[PDB]
């Protein structure tokens, strides 16, 4: 016998594949964590030491990419006890997440980019794929190297910058500050080969997207680099978002937000609005707090987001909204990889990474592969974080 | 015998001299790298140990001054592989260039002024004349001493500052920032005895020269110190440039730009426009990248500029545009030396530096003298950079 | 027809394999840039779309790891005209180099770690494997993030720090300074998963290795993290190096140094002195200058190192010294990978990266694979750096 | 009539020339500020538009290099009223000084290197040759760019660094501090093409040269880069200076110090001690104060140094000591140019700069040429600084 085990040959057989594109019943061959073949009827013997998997009667689709996650924990709006814990690997995989983008939020005093960066690396080490955004709510941005432009250019895992606008928790940034920060991210991205995006956490202020427009008049950053998130938090806001996307911008809907615009609802409206799913993304905001402010900007209620709403959103869309499974997945798969330029992610194509989900026809997660590795079986993590308990 | 070789007496005989002014058939005597005499019929014996050169049937003219060169290399817009290599001496001389001004571009993270400065000095050491601009696209400027005003005042080779406006790769500078930076360069120039110019890399933004005008309203810097470059990159832009020059400004046309306004074309239009050649300069942008952005600010194509377009431009002008050789040379000779106040350069006058070109009547380079030294013979570098291979 | 091309299946058939360990005539199967199987007689049909290569008659071995190259150039010891040029991809590959460690030297004023960092990524992007050392001759170290520890911990390509001792070009560091730096490097390595080494450039001072010894008594940094290079520069130095390795240290021999101790000669004595090859490495110092200094510390002669000395050394060892091919390889392969912990490098094993050299039985390089990609064919690069001409 | 005036042809006829080497009665031909020929009997008609000068009866020699002047003023040791005034051009020239090295002293609070730097350029601009030393008594050094190494490497006029030891006015530097600084200077010189020296101001402390020796053992800086000045300030000091030169060091004698060892007397003993004149220099310390301190370190008397002591010393040497004129000159010429590597200075050779002194046979200065320009006529300056009155 000759040993060919180093290749990790895996053949996933008989599933109804959504690439996301519906490819009907198709096969997928994997080696060294990469998809090396996609076709109907692949020879179970085509390669030595192959692990064959019968997925007949099952759905096969790309892993989710969650671009809004408080990896190291977040919160703190109601003081120190409200600091949320760090994210555990198993909570992501089990939710279908195989690629994630970490960021900071309100607190950047007890929360640091260097911490966020080490955690990002831990996750890659443990099997999934992770990147981060530098900055936080605070503007100017608190960086690792002292320059937003520098952080994006030279820190491998940094792909852009985060900020807070139209929020009672913002730093009251002016347009110069915003423009310069976005322009730096843009430039850093070209030098480092990163998307160089600027993510705007939106609050409830009446000004809504104004600041974005102003920015656009005060710089030459492409609209394709600006990403407003939580767009469903309020009506008027959601509405402007739709125009923004119509003008070519992309928009990020938060699945952990149920009122006033539900996630599935929002997506559907965007389409009806004539916006292409490619310019619509869905993110969780997992591990952040769900702070609720009153009339006088006083906190009242505070909770913590999880990742289940992701799948739930997809299910809904299909179930109650006439969406095709294909269509329903885009906002968590190719639209994201497409916006962030995540090479090798969000699509099942030869040459892409083996980040795959195995589900039941009714859309329930059964298996999860990360870079070709089995992470979840029977809806249960079989691979956990070094200290997961 | 007495040895008078230290003087390096050279007598260039019988050429049709363009000073650039047409001086018909005239002689040029050189000593210690300086032009010591210009007259018809100089006695081949007037001085001991004289090297006599018969240039009969040939054209003699001043060396080009290229004020836009990425000496240390540039690029990087499409990531690290796109970083261009440093400039080799021979590539300049062979192209007729004897004086050059180095600068930085988009990247000032992997690119540094101290590097640019050491390279500048190397070139002077090897025989040609070189200066640099401090700063880069980024505003505020990244300097050597920490102050634009300081760099221009105290670093001998620095003659001004560079910046990027109306470009999707700019740093989103505001007017205060621009004004202050130009005002600093202005002041530093008076203290250090430098032109103290401010060079503006122009992009494709609709705002075009606006920022310049605004600046002008927000400071008392003389229009003669502001230099917009790449003016031929787009029509509307080119058009505003013409008014700008009409208002007394000088403009820099980029020879490496063929569309939408060709170099020769631009020059011709400026004249027809009633602008004096003295306020029109031509620069190469050699060794920089030729990045091409799409609709959404996405790169598509990327190349690297060389120096041949310089001469080619001159040839064209004469050839296809009814320009006099004299006139055709100005934009690469006296207009430049005149704008930057390069003393001893751009004109063949007693007391000036022996920076001369020998060409065929059809305008082809045969010989090149830098500070009286033979650098190119028969269109071939006979003097190369320390590591040129 | 099913496409399986994504896999990059390549089978290297019937060469005499030195892993470096002599494996006699053995086959090598590659996929995705990985070595997936090594064994005698592999079925050319074992995998689809395979590219079969007949190496019968030839030698196959691991690609070289050169841990001492001035990637972006060096020199400057005699003025700006002496700054050497960056390294070209093809230069490396053609010399059998598939893995490299970039560093800085004397000049850390016109040279910057950020530049080095970028160049290193470009090389990875182009096809080979590259890392770097932070710091330079100067002590205290000039870093990217402002701290040696921080640089080693957080910048992905940084594996340790560089410095100079016992040289008329040193910073006159004291012991505290040395110790701290190495400590920092040590610790950053733990945090970042890097070797955390400290490389000492050795000069021609009489104090020789003292500083390393003192250091040892002034800190708890393992002797296994300390690397003295250019050991062959002088006799008395060479000799202490020997004892140093004897104490468990590892020494680095410079192949570009002929006198007094030539490379092959240095390795022979190591062995004679009873030193295990594992503790002996060979590196080029390619692209650095060859500055020769007088009695009064005055430069005289200055040259520029290449990579041919590496293969040359191997040849000589085998040819004039009676070293086994296997043993001759070690210092450029397993030994290096061994010291730097370059996982997946230095040996031909399943799971390892497909960095392979194909040579004639007379030790001539014919082909070169970097991460399984054909880089050199018939002793010539079919893969060039973006700007090679 | 052809104009050849640009050349500045001047022929110095029939003087007894000391290059300093006795060349007997020899002619000197100048052009462009350069010495183009030296020989007996040069044809007054050898070159056009020549200015012929009859030096028959006179002595011609090289202009003095004073490497120790407080160009911008000094003093301050007894309050602000004691700050001396800047140096006036004419003051220098009249004293035979054509080349100068400016520096700072005790006070580095009201005095700045930037000021010094500017003053140095003004002098070059006005007609002579000037350089400076960075630092001052204070250690660590107060620099322009923030680093000694950086200043020596990148500021064109900076040739090294200054400091003070064994003085009640010192900064109490320790050895590390000293060593580092000199190292820095050393290295910056290599990079910038400068001598890279370190000049030690000697005080009247009993420790005398110790610090220099310690230093020597704590670094690899060549003894040839270290200059102790004011050696004649005290006996015991003088005496170690002697051995110091004996070891290969070069010592600097202050002409403005009469007791205990007078200048001429210091030079005589050097020679007596068998020291080669090449290792002995003379400098004025012009414009510095003459602060006399008590027993309790209290100031008593305070005065201001001039430049007449230089010529005076020469005179005395010849006149009361039996030194050859030739030998008497050395310490102010070839020796200095020699130590500082002032190319084109200190000797009368073709190719050298035309910095010449014309004296009476009794050693009286009549004329002075700086870079071939007549600066002094009939012992008086016909060329004055911009603000002299
Ligand atoms: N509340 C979140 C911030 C956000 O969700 O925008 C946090 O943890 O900082
Ligand atoms: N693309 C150029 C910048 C410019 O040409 O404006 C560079 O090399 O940075
Ligand atoms: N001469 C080399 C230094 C060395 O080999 O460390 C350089 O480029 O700096
Ligand atoms: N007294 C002088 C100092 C010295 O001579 O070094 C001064 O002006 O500071
Ligand atoms: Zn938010
Ligand atoms: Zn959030
Ligand atoms: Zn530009
Ligand atoms: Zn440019
Ligand atoms: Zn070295
Ligand atoms: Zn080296
Ligand atoms: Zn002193
Ligand atoms: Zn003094």
């Amino acid at each position: 016998m000759i040993d060919y085990t180093a290749a990790g040959f895996t053949l996933l057989q008989g599933a109804h594949l959504y690439a996301p594109e519906d490819r009907g019943i198709c096969d997928v061959l994997v080696a060294n964590g990469k998809i090396i073949a996609v076709a109907s009827n692949i020879p179970s013997d085509i390669v030595p030491n192959c692990t064959v998997v019968d997925l007949s009667g099952q759905i096969l689709c790309p892993g989710f990419i969650d671009q809004h996650v408080h990896l190291i924990g977040g919160g703190g709006e109601a003081g120190p006890t409200t600091r949320t814990p760090e994210v555990a690997l198993s909570r992501l995989t089990e939710a279908g997440v195989t690629s994630v983008v970490g960021l900071l939020g309100t607190d950047s005093i007890s929360r640091h980019p260097e911490s966020l960066l080490a955690k990002t690396r831990a996750l890659n080490e443990e099997g999934i794929s992770a990147w981060m955004l530098t900055g936080a709510y605070h503007v100017p941005s608190r960086t690792i190297t002292g320059s937003v432009e520098k952080d994006v250019a030279i820190i491998d895992r940094v792909i852009g910058v985060k900020c807070a606008i139209s929020d009672h928790r913002s730093a009251a940034p002016d347009v110069y500050h915003l423009a310069n920060m976005a322009a730096e991210s843009r430039v850093g991205g070209l030098l480092g080969g990163k998307p160089g995006v600027t993510v705007f956490h939106m609050g409830d202020s009446k000004k809504a997207l104004q600041p974005i427009y102003d920015l656009l008049e005060n710089c030459d950053v492409p609209i394709s680099k600006l990403l407003p998130t939580h767009v469903n938090r309020n009506v008027p806001l959601f509405e402007q978002a739709l125009e923004f996307a119509r003008k070519g911008g992309t928009i990020d809907i938060t699945s952990s937000i149920d009122e006033p615009v539900a996630p599935a609802e929002g997506i559907a409206r965007a389409v009806q609005a004539g916006i292409p799913l490619a310019r619509v993304t869905l993110s969780s905001d997992g591990n952040g707090s769900q702070p609720f402010f009153d009339d006088e900007g006083n906190l009242t209620h505070i909770g913590v987001a999880g990742f289940e709403t992701l799948l739930e959103t997809v299910q809904v869309l299909v179930k109650d909204y006439d969406f095709s499974i294909s269509d329903a997945l885009r906002p968590l798969t190719s639209s994201v990889a497409g916006f962030l330029n995540l090479t090798g992610k969000g699509e099942i194509l030869p040459g892409n990474d083996a980040d795959l989900l195995v589900m039941t026809p009714e859309l329930r997660i059964e298996q999860v592969y990360a870079r070709g590795k089995l992470m979840v079986k029977d809806g249960k993590a079989c691979v956990k974080g070094t200290f997961e308990t």
